[PDB]
C-alpha cells in the first residue's frame, strides 16, 4: 500500500487527502521519535483531526530515547548522543515542517542546515591510547587484503542467508586488528557477537561516507541535546494541532484477531492511574506499537552510587512479548530481549564540570577551546588500549539551555561490562559515577595525583544502567522482527527500531521516522512516495570512492602490485577498457 | 562557486541571504523560460529586490519557445509540446514555489503532480503505416545486436572524443532500421546529422526511463499549453514581486571588458521604442544571456498561405555573434545557426476543427475520446511510412482555456522538409495549412474524396516556419557553448539550452531551468547545493534494466545463445556469482 520514490518530484509535492481519513482515529503505544514522527505524519499528509490522536506514554514526559535533562536528586545526564547525516532521508522529510524553537520563521531543519554550516563537525584527535595519546596512525584504515576481502563478501552475501549469524563469523583476525574495526565498532557501537546482517546493512547504507568515517566529517549534530532540538519542537507543533498526549499509561496488551482474511485490532488493555481499563478499538482505529526498547528498564545511580545492574522486562518487552503470543507475523522479541551477554555494553555517564584543569586538559587533547559553544571533540574520542573499550565525546558546550556557561558535560560509554579496568580495576557495571570519571581521567593523561579528588568532588557523575542498549544489534532471522504493517493488517502497525523494512539501518533516529512514514502512509493509503533508503550502494562512482578510500588511497596498480593472478587480470582488464568511459571514470576516482 | 548534491537534506534547505545582495540588480536578456526561472530563483533564494531585476524582451509578450496563443487574423498555434518527466529535479525545485492558477492554496508543482496522477499520460497507438493501420511490432525495440552494442560503445566513448561526430557517424544499418531509432527520432527530433555527443547524453540522461519509451508512460503534461499553464503563474509572481518587465527592447550588444583578470559585462547597448540607448553597468549588475533562440525568425502562414522560408539572423543570433567577436569563452554562435541543411526539421502546424468526422477518425486510432478532457494520443503518433517523417499529437483538449468545448487541436511536425509528400507531392515548407492537414487526413485513413474538403472548409491548420528549431542538435565540439558562468566572469552569466553545463540535454525546459538556477547561485555565492542531474547512469540496478530493456526482454542465456564467444564468458563468469548477492540482483531485474 506504498511505493518507494527518489528525487525532487515526489519530495516537494504534496499529497492529497487520504479517502475515509475523517472518519479515523490514531493510538500511539509510546512518545518516542517514532510514535511522535508518526503522530506529525498523521496530521500533515494524513490530515487527520489532532483531537482524534492519542500518545500513550507510560513515563512523566515525552522523547524516549533522546532524553536530555537536569534529573532531580542528581544532575545533567544525556543517555546517549545522535550522530546525523544528510541523507536521513524520511527524517528531512519530516523535519522541514517542524517549526524551530530557536529561530523565527524557520524549520528545524533550517536551522540544523545553517548551524552544521556554520560550525562544521569534524575531530582533530579520534583515537588515543597510553594516556592521552593520539594514535600514530589516526586517519588510516590500516585493512589488509583479507580484510578488504572480507568486508566485500559480506556485502556480497544474499541477506536471507545471515540468519543468526555472527560478526566474528564472517570476519577474521586481520579485520579485527584493523583501525578500520575501532572506528567502526565505537562509532557504531557493534560487538564482535552482533548481527553480521546488520554490519552488512550498515557498510551499505553509509557507503557514501567511507572518506569521512575516521575524522568524523560526514556528521552532523543538532544545537542542544535531543530532547529540546528535536522532541520538544515536535510536541509542541503536535499541541498547537490538538494532539492528545496521555501520560502515565502503560499498554499492557493489544486485544488482536488474526483470521485467516485478516488481522484487526480489537483492544487496547492499559493501566491508568492504578486503574486496568479498556479502549475499544473499530476498524477505523489505527494502532501504532513501538515493539520493543532500548532504553526500557534503565537504573540511574549518582556520584557516589553506581547504577544498579537490572534484567527486568518492562512495559515494552513485556507488551511485545505479548503480541508475539499472537501471531508469529508479530515478531520474536526473546532474541533481542535474553541472552544479552555479561560483555555487553549497559553504562553510560554524563560527567559534568566546570573545573579548569579537566577542561584545560580536554582541550590539549581535542585541540579546541570546550567552552567556546562550538565543536569539541567532534565526535566521540576512543581510549584504544583501554580494558573497558571506552569512549566519550563532548558536544557543542552546553547542551542544556539552562546550563552554566563555565560548565561542560562529557558523554562516556563503554564497549565491555565485565573486565576490569585499568585505573579502577572493577568492572564499570560495579563503578559509581566518580569511579567511570576516575577511570576516565587516568587515560586523559590526568596526574594520577589529582584524579581522585577531581573525580569525586570537582565533578558530577550519573551513570546509567540499560540492559537492552544494544539489543538492536543482537542475532536476528528474517522473521524476528515484524513487518511495519503485518500481511492483512487493517489497523495496526509496528515502529520504530525492531520492526522491519528493506535495506535501511536500526539504531539510528532515521530508521524511527522512516518506520513511522511507512506505517503512517499504508494504513492510510497516502497517494506519495516514500523516499527509499539512499542508493550509493548502486552508484558506480561512489563504489569506486569505496575501493579507492578502503585500500588506503591506492589505485589499482598499487592494489595489485603483489600478486601475478591480479596483476594479468588488471592488465587484461585495463586494455579491454584503454581509452573509454570506464578509463576517465576510473581515473576520476584516483582508480588509476 | 556552486556544488552539486542530491537527496532530500539539500532540496528542502533554504539558502541564507547571500552577501552584499541588496546592492545587486539583475538584467535577464530574452523572456523565455530561461529569463523567468532566473528572476524567479533571484527572487526566493537570491532574495533580490524584485523592481532591481530587469526583463528586457523584444516581443509584445512573455513565454518564448513555450507559446500558446489564438494569433489573430489566424488560429490557435502551439509552436510545440513539453513533453515532461519526474526526474527534471531543477524545474521541480523551481515550480513547488510557483502558486497555480488554477487550484487555491496549490503550487504549479501540485497541480501537475494531482493531474498526472488522475488522468496519467500513456499511448494505445504509438506508430502508424499505411494510412491509419498500427505498426504490427508497436512497443518491441527490434534491435538486433550489432545495434545493441553500437548504442552501448557509444555511451562507452568519452564525450571529449565526439566533437563534430555524426549521428550516423556512430550508427549502421540495424540500428537506423530499429523501432527503437522510430521511437527515438520521433519523440526527441533527432536527425541522422545530428550530433551523437547530444544522443550519448540522452542515452545516459533518461536510461531510466527506457521501459516507457515506447508507450509514452513515462511522460507527463500540463493541463493547458505551456503559456498558461507555465508561462502565466511565473509572471504573475513576478510581478506580485514588483519584477521589472520591458518590452519591445532589442539587445544588439553587450560591452564587456576581457581582462587578463576578469570579465565584466560594462553596457547594455539597445533599441527601445525605436531609439538606441545605452545601460550602464557597474560589477553589482547581473546579465543573463539567453544565447541564441531556437524560434528566432519564426514565419507563421494559414489555413490557404504557406509560411515563408526564411534564413534571417534575428537579434538573439546577432547578439550572440556579437558577444563571440569579445572572446572565444562565449562560444560560436555560427555552428548552430549556419549551415542547416535543407532535409532539416522547419515547419510545424495547428490544425482546429470542431467537424465530426475528423474527431472520429482520431478515435478510431488513438482508442480515446479526443474530447474527453483527458489524454488523447499521449503524445506523438509517428506515420512510419510517411515521406515527410510526419508525426502529430492531441495533448488533453482544450489546449487553450477560452477554446469551445467542441474544438480540438492537432500539432503536427515533419522531420524532413525537402521531400514531396505522399498525398500533398509537394515539400512541406511549399504548403499551406490545408495542404499540411491535407497531407497529415491521408495518413489517417480519410477516404480521399473528403480529404480536401475537410481539410480546406472544416479544418483551420496554421502553419510555422522556424529555420533554427532544429539547431540545439547541430553537430558542435567542447566550447561551442559557453560555460553558464565563464572563467573569471564577474557579472555576466549564459543560460538557456545553448549554455553548457554537465551531462543534462538540452531540448528541454529542465535544461533552461538549471542553467537559470546555477547561473543564480553561482553569480550570488547561494549557499545550497545544485540538485545534479539524475543519477540513472551510474545506478546498476538501471542498467541492468536497460539491459533487459533494450534486447526485447531476454535474460542472460537468451542473449548469448547464439555465440560460444558469448556462452562461455556467461557460464564462467555466471558460476564465479552464483548464490551471491550480484546474482539475487540479476535475478530481480529478470536478466537471470
Ligand atoms: C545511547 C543511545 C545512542 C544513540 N545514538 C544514536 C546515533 O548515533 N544516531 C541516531 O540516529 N540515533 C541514535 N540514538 C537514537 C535511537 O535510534 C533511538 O532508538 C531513537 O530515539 C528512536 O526512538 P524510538 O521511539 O524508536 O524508541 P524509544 O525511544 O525506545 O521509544 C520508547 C518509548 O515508548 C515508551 N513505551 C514503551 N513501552 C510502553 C508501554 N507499554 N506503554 C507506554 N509507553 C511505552 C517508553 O517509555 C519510551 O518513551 C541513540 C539512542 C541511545 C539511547
Ligand atoms: C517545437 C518545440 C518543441 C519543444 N519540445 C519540448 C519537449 O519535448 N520537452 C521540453 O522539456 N521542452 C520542449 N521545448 C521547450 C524548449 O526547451 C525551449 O527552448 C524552452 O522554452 C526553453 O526556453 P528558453 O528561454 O531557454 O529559450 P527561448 O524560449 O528560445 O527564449 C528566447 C526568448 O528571448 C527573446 N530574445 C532573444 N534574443 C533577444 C534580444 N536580443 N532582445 C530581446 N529579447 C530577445 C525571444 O524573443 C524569446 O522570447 C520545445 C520547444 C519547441 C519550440
Amino acid at each position: 500500500h506504498m511505493y518507494y520514490s527518489y528525487g525532487n518530484y515526489e519530495a516537494f509535492a504534496r499529497p492529497k487527502k487520504p479517502e475515509n481519513v475523517e472518519n479515523k482515529s490514531a493510538y500511539l503505544i509510546g512518545s518516542g521519535l517514532a510514535s511522535l514522527a508518526a503522530a506529525c505524519f498523521l496530521i500533515r499528509d494524513g490530515q487527520m483531526e489532532g483531537s482524534k490522536i492519542h500518545i500513550l506514554e507510560e513515563l512523566p514526559k515525552a522523547g524516549g530515547s533522546l532524553d536530555g535533562e537536569n534529573m532531580p536528586l542528581k544532575g545533567y545526564v544525556v543517555r546517549g548522543g545522535r550522530e546525523m547525516e544528510n541523507h536521513f532521508e524520511c527524517l528531512w522529510d519530516l523535519f522541514r515542517s517542524i517549526p524551530s524553537l530557536e529561530i523565527d520563521n524557520a524549520s528545524v531543519l533550517d536551522e540544523f542546515y545553517w548551524l552544521n554550516k556554520e560550525d562544521p563537525n569534524y575531530s582533530r584527535c579520534r583515537v588515543i591510547e597510553k594516556q592521552g595519546q593520539r594514535l600514530a596512525t589516526d586517519g588510516d584504515f590500516t585493512l589488509t587484503k583479507t580484510a578488504i576481502k572480507e568486508i566485500l563478501d559480506l556485502c556480497l552475501t544474499n541477506e536471507e542467508d545471515l540468519d543468526d549469524v555472527k560478526i566474528t563469523d564472517v570476519f577474521s583476525d586481520d579485520f579485527f586488528n584493523s583501525n578500520f574495526w575501532i572506528y567502526w565498532k565505537t562509532m557504531f557501537a557493534f560487538e564482535p557477537w552482533h548481527s553480521a546482517m546488520e554490519m552488512r546493512r550498515y557498510l551499505m547504507r553509509f557507503v557514501h561516507h567511507i572518506s569521512g568515517v575516521a575524522d568524523f566529517s560526514a556528521l552532523k549534530f543538532t544545537k542542544y541535546n535531543q530532547y529540546e532540538s528535536l522532541v520538544l519542537p515536535m510536541v509542541e507543533y503536535l499541541k498547537s494541532h490538538g494532539v492528545q498526549f496521555e501520560y502515565d499509561v502503560k499498554v499492557e496488551d493489544i486485544k488482536i484477531d488474526v483470521t485467516t482474511s485478516q488481522k484487526i485490532a480489537r483492544e487496547i488493555l492499559i493501566d491508568r492511574n492504578g486503574n486496568a481499563e479498556s479502549i475499544k478499538l473499530t476498524i477505523n482505529d489505527l494502532v501504532f506499537v513501538t515493539n520493543g526498547s532500548i532504553t526500557e528498564s534503565s537504573t540511574y545511580g549518582d556520584n557516589d552510587t553506581p547504577a544498579p545492574p537490572t534484567d527486568e522486562l518492562g512495559g515494552s518487552w513485556t507488551l511485545w512479548k505479548n503480541l508475539a503470543r499472537q501471531s508469529p507475523e508479530f515478531g520474536n522479541p526473546d532474541k533481542f530481549c535474553q541472552n544479552i551477554p555479561k560483555k555487553s555494553w549497559f553504562v553510560s555517564a554524563t560527567s559534568t564540570t566546570n573545573n579548569k584543569e579537566i577542561i584545560d586538559t580536554i582541550e590539549s587533547i581535542c585541540k579546541r577551546d570546550p567552552l567556546a559553544g562550538k565543536t569539541v571533540t567532534g565526535g566521540i574520542i576512543t581510549i584504544n588500549d583501554s580494558a573497558w573499550q571506552m569512549s566519550f565525546t563532548i558536544n557543542r558546550q552546553q547542551q542544556f539551555k539552562d546550563q552554566p556557561e563555565n560548565e561542560i558535560s562529557t558523554w562516556i560509554y563503554a564497549l565491555y561490562s565485565d573486565v576490569n579496568g585499568d585505573y579502577i580495576k572493577k568492572p564499570i557495571t560495579e563503578c559509581s559515577g566518580n569511579e567511570i570519571c576516575q577511570e576516565w581521567l587516568y587515560h586523559l593523561g590526568v596526574s594520577t595525583d589529582k584524579i581522585e579528588d577531581l573525580a569525586k568532588h570537582a565533578s558530577n557523575t550519573i551513570p546509567v544502567y540499560m540492559p537492552y542498549i544494544t539489543s538492536y544489534f543482537m542475532t536476528r532471522a528474517i522473521g524476528d522482527r515484524p513487518l511495519v504493517v503485518p500481511h492483512q493488517s487493517q489497523n495496526l502497525a509496528f515502529i520504530g527500531n525492531f520492526a522491519e523494512t528493506e535495506r535501511d539501518t536500526v539504531f539510528t533516529t532515521e530508521y524511527s521516522v522512516r518506520t513511522a512514514m511507512e506505517a503512517v502512509y499504508q494504513l492510510l493509503n497516502i497517494d506519495r512516495g516514500i523516499p527509499e533508503v539512499i542508493n550509493s550502494p548502486f552508484d558506480l562512482r561512489v563504489l569506486m570512492d569505496a575501493i579507492y578510500e578502503l585500500n588506503d588511497h591506492q589505485d589499482l596498480r598499487e592494489i595489485t602490485k603483489d600478486s601475478k593472478m591480479q596483476k594479468l587480470a588488471l592488465a587484461g582488464f585495463l586494455k579491454k577498457i584503454k581509452g573509454t568511459y570506464i578509463e576517465s571514470l576510473l581515473k576520476e576516482h584516483k582508480l588509476l
